[PDB]
This record gives structure tokens, C-alpha cells and sequence, in this order.
């Protein structure tokens, strides 16, 4: 069990994105995880398309919510696991409206998944899984994120799962051990788009729904 893991420094995390007023956290969470699994399977890091899921995934509900596992299922059942690049299928739902799904010939496939896993809902198991396998898509209570600016959150409201984000690392070398979370509220929010949360107390209910795609 390493004292610290940072998948950002290891090259597995793309720049921070901004979901805007759309309830598409589920798509940002899922895509961020896919980006990491894709890189860790030996491919070049590439930013992938949340918009494809928001507009095309009919198991989920666009700007009205979704679930990361359902997003993976939609890809597996409808595109043979293929996801387009962000550059070719950019995010346009920041104002809450969802355009029709595109099948333009200018779309470029950026990645392919072949399965998914639901990781045991235990913080200690998540840390071991993340240390070996990469960033985890999680659900949590983000109520305490509304006022967060910087530092390690040691008091998180843990009442209701109301957001989805990406767990990119942890560090246990200081007095307060912490997880590092990539949010989808733009690079000006929090610590250049990230938040740190204490480990070992199920802070923010972060161990309730840890999931990942699988890449060959
Ligand atoms: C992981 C989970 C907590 C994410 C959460 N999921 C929902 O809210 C949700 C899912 C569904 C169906 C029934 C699956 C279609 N319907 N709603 C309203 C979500 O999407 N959040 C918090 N958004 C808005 C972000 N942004
Ligand atoms: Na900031």
C-alpha cells in the first residue's frame, strides 16, 4: 500500500472540464474514468466526449441525470464500447439544453471500452484498487463543495448522493490523509478544479458507488 498515489502526475488525467448548468456529472465522471483506463492500457492520453453520452445515451437522462454504470452499458450495447474524442464531439450542453445525437462523418473515435466493474464499497479497498488500476468514478455528497476554496476538507456533509466525480489519488504522508478528487466545475473552482477530502471516515459518502470501465 503506497503512502501516496497521484494519477495526474503519472499522466492518466486530462485537463479539468466544466459541465455548466447541465446535470451531466454522471457523464463527466464516467468519461474521466475512461480516459484514465484508456491511457493505462498503453494508449495516448486523449480527452473524450461527454457530449456523446449526454446527447446519445438513452438509458440515462441527459441534463436531468444519469449513472456511470449505465453510461458504460450504453457504450457497450450501442457503439461496441467506442467513445468519440472531445475535439471531434465537443461539449455544448453547458446551458442545459441537449441537442440531437450526431452521427456526422467528422466524428473521430478516441477510445474503446470492453466492460466495467463495480468496486467493493470500502474506502480501504478503493485505495488499493486505485493504487493499482487508476482513477475511480464515484458518487458523493457535494453539499460541502459549494463553499470549498482550498485545503483538505475534514468536515464533509455525508447525507445524500448528489454528485459524481473522479477519484484521482491520495496522500497519507501528512497528519491528515486525503483523497484527491477531480470535479467538473471548471479549472477556477477549488484547487485548479480539484478538491481534497480526508480519508478513512467515508467523508461525503465517497465509498458508496465506486466504478470503472475496463479497457483491453
Ligand atoms: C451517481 C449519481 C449520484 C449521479 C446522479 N444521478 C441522478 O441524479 C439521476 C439518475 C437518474 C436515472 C434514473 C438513472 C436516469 N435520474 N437522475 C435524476 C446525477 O446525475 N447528478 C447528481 N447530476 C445531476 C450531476 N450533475
Ligand atoms: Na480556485
Amino acid at each position: 500500500v503506497p503512502d501516496a498515489v497521484d494519477w495526474r502526475e503519472k499522466g492518466a488525467v486530462t485537463p479539468v472540464k466544466d459541465q455548466g448548468a447541465c446535470g451531466s456529472c454522471w457523464a463527466f465522471s464516467a468519461v474521466g474514468n475512461i480516459e484514465g483506463q484508456w491511457y493505462l492500457a498503453g494508449h495516448e492520453l486523449v480527452s473524450l466526449s461527454e457530449q456523446q453520452l449526454v446527447s446519445c445515451d438513452d438509458m440515462d437522462n441527459g441534463c436531468s441525470g444519469g449513472l456511470m454504470l449505465q453510461a458504460f452499458d450504453w457504450l457497450l450495447q450501442n457503439t461496441n464500447g467506442h467513445l468519440h474524442t472531445e475535439d471531434s464531439y465537443p461539449y455544448v450542453s453547458g446551458n442545459g439544453y441537449v441537442p440531437e445525437c450526431s452521427n456526422s462523418s467528422e466524428l473521430v473515435v478516441g477510445a474503446q471500452i470492453d466492460g466495467h466493474v463495480l468496486i467493493g464499497s470500502s474506502e480501504k479497498a478503493m485505495a488499493a484498487w486505485l493504487a493499482k488500476n487508476g482513477p475511480i468514478a464515484i458518487a458523493l455528497d457535494a453539499s460541502s463543495f459549494m463553499s470549498y476554496k482550498s485545503g483538505v476538507l475534514t468536515a464533509c456533509i455525508g447525507k445524500q448522493l448528489n454528485h459524481g466525480v473522479l477519484l484521482v489519488g491520495y496522500d497519507m504522508t501528512g497528519e491528515v490523509p486525503y483523497w484527491v478528487i477531480k470535479n467538473s466545475w471548471g479549472g477556477d473552482w477549488g484547487e485548479q478544479g480539484y478538491v481534497r477530502v480526508v480519508m478513512g471516515v467515508n467523508a461525503c459518502l465517497l465509498s458508496e458507488y465506486p466504478v470503472s470501465a475496463h479497457v483491453r
